[PDB]
């Protein structure tokens, strides 16, 4: 069974602090680094057990993950069982129809050896922890890049930068989570390496870890808002209400969290707020042909592209359990400043903001990489539809900088096509392995 005392907390619980820092480092002296990894990092790594208890949240929650080159630097030559992780995200960029020439330069390579995730309710406490780490490790650790992130303010807390409530939908791990209505239920080994029904044999010290896909995804918020107004479907409501409908058609949920599949023509903010109801759907509706009906939710909507539910078979009534092996745990957090008055008034981004994307899975080829390449970026996914060309995911779908053709968004005519500029721009990232806590002061410090 699942040993949550040994699993790093961000994987299954999230840090649930107002502020986070992603501190990307190189290891310069493995002997000194190992000594301090065991003495200074391991004792303050937050576990799932610790973060699951309202009364044991630390002042600074800390997790740590290593890239392939970081494990090599530590003398760990084992095969962790993941070719994508071993090769690094830069080499995978073409799989997503993007180029590393657009990336943060530090990500366009394999010089990054790991990431420390620090989380606290204030940045001052994060900075103090960083200063301590740099003091005790000396030059054996070196900062190559960092990204600060924060929960958004006020009534946008928990929403991403486009304004949509985020963090609603996650896989439930059988035997660990109590499933919510409509939630997929998966074996622990989909997320945790070496856990139940992970088919890939792992090094013994790596049991209890997970692969972390980090993505710095810039969001063009004023441009997105203006696009919705400019393309809003005709109807009797206000222009902004119709623009909001188009945005909800693109995501698959209203900004409140209400799923369009259950409320297709107007928001239901009470539904969006209710975790017992807001995920209780499969995309099937009796009396409608699943292969052609886009009146409830477009086939191209973001959440339908990333968790297809009945589009990949299984139960037509909730819970649908299809494609459990393609599940990911998400712990992303927004970054950058809030949109300023001048940016909104000019419909133009002038500062970088977006999502610090964090996806956890036991197999990169089945999780993040698969969702991006085989589903979101695939104009013929989901399969078996009419028209067969679904188009790309309007939120994350990529085609080498081209405008994306996205079909089915307009309720009055499912054959109507839109050519949509990117509103999310990748600045790159890296693939890491978040080890079990025992490996931090154990194998990795040996
Ligand atoms: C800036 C980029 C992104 C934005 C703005 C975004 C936004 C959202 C929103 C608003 C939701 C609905 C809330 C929820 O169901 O929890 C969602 C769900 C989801 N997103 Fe994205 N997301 C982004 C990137 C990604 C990427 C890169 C992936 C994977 C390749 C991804 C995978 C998912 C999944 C799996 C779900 C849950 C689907 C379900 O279980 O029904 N997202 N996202």
């Amino acid at each position: 069974s699942l040993n949550t005392i040994d699993i790093q907390g961000d994987i299954l619980v999230g840090m649930h602090k107002q502020k986070q820092l992603f501190y990307f480092f190189a290891i310069n002296d493995p002997a000194t680094f190992k000594t301090h990894l065991a003495s200074d990092i391991a004792p303050v790594v937050a576990s799932v057990t610790q973060l699951s208890n309202v009364a044991t949240q630390p002042l600074v929650a800390l997790n740590i993950a290593f890239s392939n080159t970081g494990l090599l630097a530590l003398g760990v030559t084992d095969n962790l069982g993941d070719s994508l992780f071993a090769n690094g995200q830069a080499k995978d960029a073409t799989s997503f129809k993007e180029s590393t020439s657009s990336w943060v330069p530090q990500f366009a390579g394999t010089g990054i050896h790991g990431v420390i995730i620090l989380a606290s309710d204030t940045t001052d406490l994060i900075d103090q922890q960083v200063a301590s780490i740099e003091s005790t490790f000396g030059s054996s650790i070196s900062k190559l890049y960092s990204l600060s992130a924060s929960i958004r303010p006020g009534n946008e807390a928990g929403h991403e930068m486009f304004g949509f409530l985020d963090g609603i939908a996650q896989p439930a791990i059988n035997g660990f989570n109590t499933p919510l209505p409509g939630q997929n239920i998966v074996d622990a080994g989909v997320i945790i390496t070496g856990a139940t029904n992970d088919p890939i044999t792992r090094p013994s010290w790596a049991v209890g870890g997970s692969f972390l896909a980090f993505r710095q995804l810039e969001q063009l918020v004023p441009e997105f808002n203006k696009y919705l107004l400019d393309n809003a479907p005709a109807g009797s409501g206000s222009l902004q209400a119709r623009a909001d409908l188009l945005g909800a058609r693109m995501v698959g949920r209203w900004k409140s969290g209400a799923p369009i599949d259950l409320t297709p023509t107007a928001d239901d903010p009470a539904l969006g707020a209710d975790a017992q109801r807001n995920n209780n759907f499969t995309y099937s509706h009796a009396g409608f042909d699943l292969g052609s009906d886009q009146s409830h939710c477009p086939f191209s909507a973001h959440i339908r592209k990333t968790r297809p539910r009945a589009d990949l078979g299984g139960s037509l009534t909730p819970p649908n359990l299809s494609a459990g092996a393609n599940s990911i745990m998400r712990s992303g957090i927004p970054y950058g400043p809030e949109v300023t008055s001048a940016e909104s008034a000019s419909n133009t981004t002038t500062q970088e903001r977006g999502l610090a994307g964090v996806a956890y899975q036991a197999q990169l080829s089945q999780g993040f990489h698969f969702l991006q390449q085989t589903w979101a970026d695939n104009a013929n996914f989901p399969p078996g539809k009419t028209p067969a060309t679904v188009g790309l995911d309007p939120i994350i779908g990529q085609n080498n900088g081209q405008p994306r053709v996205v079909n089915g968004l307009l309720p009055s005519n499912s054959s109507a096509s839109l050519s949509i500029p990117q509103f999310v721009v990748s600045h790159g990232g890296e693939y890491f392995f978040s080890p079990p806590i025992s490996a931090i002061g154990g194998r990795l410090s040996a």
